């Protein structure tokens, strides 16, 4: 079972575009990704979330965010049920999916306690946040699209991120400044204030256009 | 460390609200209960969390869900940080927070590796659902709501839910048939589709009206 | 690793007909069964192998032998293949195929050193025979009728079955006489010949009419 | 107890033809074995298994296989065994077959539990396939022959084979192009059926002539 | 738990002035020490001893003794504690608060068997006074600066304090000689005492103008 | 080691008055001790703190507060070195000292590392305060009557003293309200406050007259 802030394990995955190794082929690229498990293929709630899924990969792969799927079926199956997604539903799936052949990922990362679990991972191998949904309610990958977002900015910009940023309801798409953990960091933030650089609601609570 | 589907652990916990027993105060009167942690009284993210949360909680309990947030600060701080809420974005904090003194329920749910963890717990202390966030990036309360609306109805109508209900981008606001697993299954599929009691793109995928 | 004479284990199984029991469900109707792996859904050498089941398996049928598949896929993926199946080659599979969740029951068998193993197991839950083919070739069914026809018969009549029953080079579909061993049992032979009860090469080599 | 995918153990034998080395006395000359075990000199099953093989060796011969049996009987009584096959079914056997003297050989092959086993191993000494009959029931050795045969083009032209090739029900003799297992290779296999150079039921389900 | 006498544990702690390492901070500006513990942020008794603390903070710097508080409470709130305090009681507390976040140092120290604990540490990193007062009673900080005005006269002078000194009952603000302890320095004493250079109630109890 | 908290040992130690049982002799009488350790009898630090405390000694007791020394020496030399206080400080120590053999108790109490150590001892046995100063520096017999004032107070009526209370900067001799710890007890606060029963810089910083 793995951790937040831990290193993502090196393996080798089978998948509908090739083997290969993981973290290392997404991270020698700069790139992060989503790693998501689903239950199995030919499932109604998975196929839903595919269809979800392909909708936004541009959007993930604009941030350098590359989505891939697990699930334990083989690949033959994972290419069958990608193609009636296809010819049913008008979408070409073309993130990949692992054939994680016996569980046995899966079982190391603790996807079975295999239930609908989210894993971030930076272009460091760092798993950044975490996600175990139950088989039966399906996620909502907008708010995984925020969440990556936020990552993002947080260690591009060296800030922190509001309640449902971009769209706070206190502040909308400002971001907050790191609370001053000091008397004299306290000094610099009234400073900051006082030359219109920041808006505070009080000393710890600082906040600036992104 | 705990994990999906375990029972969560007996506890007494020193709250805001008094010292309770959970899960066992919440499970007795057949309530959920959403615990969330953070990681600091005074901090600015936190801050606007429990405004969302508060703006949110009369809906959290017209489900029967009861919200109770976590932090490494003791009640003292806990409840000037809430009267500067109160009287800075003049909103009134309502739902119990702990003051978990050394860590010590943070160590054992493994919230500290706090960072912004969540955890979902059902009526019979069953979790049944858990967030790891980083510090850094504030949770969205909106997806907690919609994540306890689905978990409720999945369990009182033995249905499941599809991607963003009851949003879905393919059949909106209907829920989703557990999938046939057995030829006679299917058969039972085909029926029920033939006589307009579900809609199906496949035996596999049947759906229907929330109702 | 199981061997031939060793009893069938005590499982429960998923299938495409539903949950059951293996050896019992065969073995409380006094039926054989055949149990053969094969490596994956949606491939071509065991698609093959499927309709060449299912052309015979009414054969299987009328001698008490039911046969069972087994593979490390879902249920869902079964179900969706055998479909293929029925809309390209238009066969309807009838046979039960267990999804073999983990490989658990691959690992117990010895199926995964799955390749194309065989089992024939009899109405006590007996292991009486054992194939085990590369992945890369396709099996004879033929061969595995023709083994439990041969089977059955040495059972019931207590006899021994030649090189290629019911078509040996020698002696066609006659049985063979379990060899003597012992002088009397040699006198009880040459005594038999003699009446013409049965026919012998050498008195430990005598054979009959199947009657 | 040996299993399917293992090497040949090395060990030395006494034969109706001398002492050799499995597997290198044929692995040496290229050469791939059948090891068959049998219960006992002088039964009846036996003998018309010794009598179908020797139709069938030449055939085996051809392939560059070479059968050998084993049982647990000294080689005095395999040769008079063998003469009276010749004087009385008109047949010369010319296979070596191994006097396994305390059934040592067979214990350590798990071919008694002497029951009626079939060891298929290759010119590398690695078991490709295995059999095990029980003694009441005589084996059919046009199934082996059809079972090398198809290892051997397996081997050679990277294939497989369909349920009883080489006269399969929906192909006959046609083999099996191996099921695409890529996105990749999936449309290699659709402009593969374009161009005539294969046939489909399917992306995953090609074949063509010999 | 630390002991009298005792070297200071090597410890780096994060204050409302940054991060620190004790004992090294201190020593190695030739400064002495006052850690002292406290149970919570916004409670009545600490917030009287910090004003308390405040109002003595200068002669305590004085003298080379530097005040430092600890804990069971994060930064923050100890910030926003030391503000309530300036603009209700018009003080600026300007003394290190230790925020120990998980009573990590606390129990090391012993100062949970958070009770009222307090260590005078040296210039040498050596523990030379330990006072543990209950939750329910606040401290009195003059008998504190006593305690190390004392300290401090008697490493410098070779002298030992009588009770309750500056203001002792007998004889005052004078400082007691280090009882004669063989017939060789009792001699000393009744010359000393015959020069004028000591008074003495008998030759054990001798002092001296400071 | 002994810490605040703890049970006061069972011990037999004797004294200038006699052999007695700790800490029952003084418990049974309802009565609590200040045992104190000095280094070495006929010394002239040790000899001004004695004098200090026989002058308080009546003030200890009116609290029903017993003092009780103990030095490494035996009771001859103790009682030698009192005669010397009296013939020339003309004051009678009259408080046991324990004559501690071999540094027997001082051991198990921890005051050899004996340094000038201080057990404040309740009625219940159990340690309240702790001081350990270093050989070289006199005690100042008047704070120890200061906490002992405190200690009896705050269990007595349940409440909690200031800063150099009863001469506190802030409130002088007033005592302190346990602070609010809950959203109900923060609320009883503002209510005591309205009505002139306690006075408050806060919710959480309430005080009142002793009386």
């Amino acid at each position: 079972m793995v951790v937040i802030g831990e290193k993502f394990p090196e393996v080798e995955v089978k998948t509908t575009h090739g083997v290969i190794k993981l973290p290392d082929y997404f991270t020698k690229q700069g790139k992060w990704f989503i790693l998501f498990s689903h239950p199995a293929d030919f499932t109604p709630v998975c196929t839903t979330e595919f269809y979800g899924m392909q909708k936004r990969v541009e959007e993930f792969r604009k941030l350098g965010v590359e989505p891939i799927g697990l699930s334990v079926d083989q690949v033959f199956s994972h290419i069958k049920w990608i193609e009636w997604i296809k010819d049913n539903l008008s979408v070409e799936i073309d993130f990949p999916v692992i054939a994680d052949d016996r569980g046995e990922l899966a079982e190391k990362l603790g996807m079975i306690p295999t239930a609908r679990a989210v894993f971030v991972v930076d272009d460091k191998g760092i798993i950044r946040a975490i996600v175990y949904y139950p088989a039966e309610v399906g996620r909502d990958w907008d708010e995984i699209l925020r969440l990556v977002k936020a990552l993002k900015i947080s260690t591009e910009k060296g800030v922190a991120l509001p309640h449902k940023w971009p769209n706070n309801e206190l502040i909308g798409d400002k971001v907050i400044v790191p609370p001053a953990s000091t008397i004299e960091e306290k000094k610099q933030r009234e400073e900051a204030k006082a030359k219109g650089e920041i808006e505070c609601y009080d000393w710890w609570f600082c906040y600036k256009k992104l």
